[PDB]
């Protein structure tokens, strides 16, 4: 019943999700901002309709520009992506009003899990262990603010509510920096998130980021596919995925993927999501949950076969889930690399014309890019421009496959991340795996 | 496990060498390209570690080079080498020399080359053990045409002449009637003689409606031998394959077993080395044995996808003297796999098409596995096969696997030569390809 969707991203999401319809018969309606005529999914999409200028503001989260363009190709449904207005509550409730099936959770869903103070809060309630921290958004009372920063211990960071992308977070080591970090949070998150609502965290030293997949289709069915590991950061940006991750026994799987099930069903959760978890000393601790698809779905993938993004569009169809707990196997283990076009050392995005390009291939090797000779490269988005993706039968093989696709990998004409994901690949500490969200910037000698 | 060998030469070009040298890094093997003069720009040559000019352009005096080839090894210190498919792979001269000089090679033993590489040889061989072939003249032809007159009256008039030493569907003619017959052999013969060396030259009963299904193989020489399913590439122009698939439609279970097992048995009954493939005509029910092919095949990733083992990794752990780690019971199949073979010729009337491409794409996405060494600015030579690349699709199930492979056609760009993609296409969106079963006289009647 989904005959046609709008596909309401750019980028490599957008490629991902237009071979999915592609694949499945389904219309393709790209909406592109006046910047991104010449992007690989807009070439082969069914349909094109321009939704504003170049800026993301003007564009990519233009909510009349985007439902309209719904509305005169006579769309069904919206796929949102990640980022955006993904997880826009506002957002959700207006494509659902207007007639348009929303390819996300419902909208009181996206306000009670998306918001992170809140989603916090459901979780203490429903029984799943969480960070120590303020416990509801910070006030301007400095001598409160004080008292919780001592309740937990110093460091503590401070996180924005509505933030996202490692944007809206400040660590404070102790009172002299308190004030200050707060009230330029609260900035940061008004001109990047809107919203100004900030909480405070125990910083943690020795965690790594693990999050649990989940799938549920809003009809009381909740399964969870294993876990990823995220733990090499960049400003609290996420480089390296992996899955499964290292280290983590099917006693903890089980314990933590049961408990983001059992979440979901007390919650009425819809379609794909991520529990996001902080791990240390063999205990998960959860800080937030994205209510969509995530940027490193595809390493959950190849572990298990299942196709997240037509997974989605079922649930988003009305239909429940045919995949039931005990069918989920995990075979293999996968990396992605984020590639980025930015320069290697300093990280200071790099816009440009791609002058050469060559991607690479063999068994395993799975590239995720819309980028090509001659491409432009614009400004205006975020830096991230491809994923690449090594399976295989074990995580050393993956690791090989990796090192290999990275040298192959060709893109001329800008500054990328390639000769920094080759140094991560050769680093003997990732090999060994299990380091520490801290480790990279370690590695790098980052003041 | 054992350390892998040391050091390879990898003695073959194109697609094959680079899925050669992609499997040696994964496993720490150094690498050495030989190549002609007109193969320096190759892309498993750029990523090679060491590279060595074994002759001229033409094939004769470059790539079925034994002494430059074997040279090659000792100048660079080298351990094994690695035939690939065609040249010097399934020559038993050359596979002594290397031993001889002190190498390893990287298939059976030269003893298993001249009883199963050679189509007379290994006829009688599977005859003696039981194992059903087509009637034909079970033995070579000679020069009297009475007598070759007399075994086709004996098999059946729709004969056909195969030489003995052939291989790439060439050195073979078709037969209707006794008018034929005695130019048939005469052609056939002066074919042979110039593409392999060998003039020899048997004749077989033609079969109107069979299909061709293969079984792949892997023994250790020491005794185990697995099978790993079987492939179908009844798709086929000049009696070469255009199309491959596994599993096989319409094999059940059962069946798979009942072959697989007989061939794995015929592996410890010759004392077999390596990966193998025992090809059959399968029709009413029954196979028929047409040749064994002593050496990796062209379509091995369509069994690495519906299996997960690695073909050209056992291939090295086999040489470098490891037992098999996969017992039969261990094998399983899922999912299904389609391979279209790329290659630089007119669509429609088949004539070579060397030149530069100008202008390359490769699809991507879940499920999708590009084997090939061409890149933008890439130059194919005239001297060499047409075959320039693999497109491989997996699936969860057949017609997955085929809208998968449509989808990756279409997105797949190379400009500046011809090619077979438009084939492809036609052939993927055919009726009776998608109903599965076609027999291997289909495609050159479609058309
Ligand atoms: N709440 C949000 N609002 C707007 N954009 C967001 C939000 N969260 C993430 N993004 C953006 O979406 C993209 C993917 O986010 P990222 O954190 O890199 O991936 P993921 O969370 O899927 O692992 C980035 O460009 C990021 O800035
Ligand atoms: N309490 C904490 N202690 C230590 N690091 C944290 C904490 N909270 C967040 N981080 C760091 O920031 C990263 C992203 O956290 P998250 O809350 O998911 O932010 P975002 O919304 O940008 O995804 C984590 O992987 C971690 O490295
Ligand atoms: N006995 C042989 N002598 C020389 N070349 C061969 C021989 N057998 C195969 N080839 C060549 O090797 C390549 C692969 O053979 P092909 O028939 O396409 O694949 P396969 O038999 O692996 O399915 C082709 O270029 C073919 O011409
Ligand atoms: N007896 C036969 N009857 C009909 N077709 C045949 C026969 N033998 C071979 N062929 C056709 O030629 C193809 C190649 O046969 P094969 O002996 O494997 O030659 P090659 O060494 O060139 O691979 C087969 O797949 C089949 O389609
Ligand atoms: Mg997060
Ligand atoms: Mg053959």
């Amino acid at each position: 019943m989904l005959d046609k969707i709008v596909i309401a991203n750019r980028g490599e999401i957008a490629l991902r999700i237009l071979r999915a319809c592609k694949e499945l018969g389904i219309k393709t309606v790209a909406v592109h901002s006046s910047a991104d005529r010449d992007l690989k999914h807009v070439l082969l999409a069914d349909e094109t309709v321009c939704i504003g200028p170049a800026p993301s503001v003007k564009s990519y989260l233009n909510i009349p520009a985007i439902i309209s363009a719904a509305e005169i190709t006579g769309a069904v449904a919206i796929h949102p992506g990640y980022g955006f207005l993904s997880e826009n509550a506002n957002f959700a409730e207006q494509v659902e009003r207007s007639g348009f099936i929303f390819i996300g959770p419902k909208a009181e869903t996206i306000r009670l899990m998306g918001d992170k103070v809140s989603a916090i809060a459901a979780m203490k309630k429903a029984g799943v262990p969480c960070v120590p921290g303020s416990d509801g958004p910070l006030g301007d009372d400095m001598d409160k603010n004080r008292a919780i920063a001592k309740r937990i211990g110093y460091p503590v960071i401070i996180k924005a509510s509505g933030g996202g992308g490692g944007r809206g977070m400040r660590v404070v080591r102790g009172d002299a920096e308190l004030a200050q970090s707060i009230s330029m949070t609260r900035a940061e998150a008004k001109a990047a998130f809107s919203n100004d609502m900030v909480y405070m965290e125990k910083y943690l030293e020795n965690p790594r980021h693990v999050e649990i997949q989940v799938l549920a289709d809003g009809q009381g069915n909740a399964i969870y596919l294993a876990e990823r590991d995220c733990s090499m950061q960049r400003r609290h940006q996420k480089v390296v995925e992996e899955a499964p991750a290292p280290g983590i026994t099917p006693e903890l799987r089980r314990y933590i993927g049961e408990r983001c099930a059992k979440a979901c069903v007390d919650i009425g959760y819809r379609g794909a999501g991520t529990f996001e978890f902080l791990f240390e000393n063999g205990e998960f601790y959860f800080i937030e949950m994205n209510t969509r698809i995530q940027v490193e779905h595809p390493v959950t993938e190849m572990i298990t076969g299942v196709d997240l993004i037509k997974e989605q569009l079922r649930i988003a169809a009305g239909q429940p889930l045919s995949i039931k707990q005990e069918e989920v196997h995990v075979r293999g283990h996968a990396v992605e690399c984020r590639i980025n076009a930015e320069d290697p050392n300093t990280f200071l995005p790099s816009p440009g014309k791609i002058t050469r390009f060559h991607a690479p291939g063999g068994f395993g090797v799975r590239w995720e890019s819309h980028i090509y000779a001659g491409y432009t490269v614009p400004p205006y988005y975020d830096s991230m421009i491809g994923k690449l993706i090594c399976y295989g039968e074990n995580r050393d093989v993956a690791i090989a496959r990796m090192k290999n696709a990275l040298q192959e990998l060709i893109i001329d004409g800008i500054k990328t991340n390639v000769d920094l994901q080759i140094r991560i690949m050769n680093d003997e500490n990732f090999q060994h795996g299990g380091t520490n969200i801290h480790y990279l910037e370690k590695k790098l000698g980052l003041q």
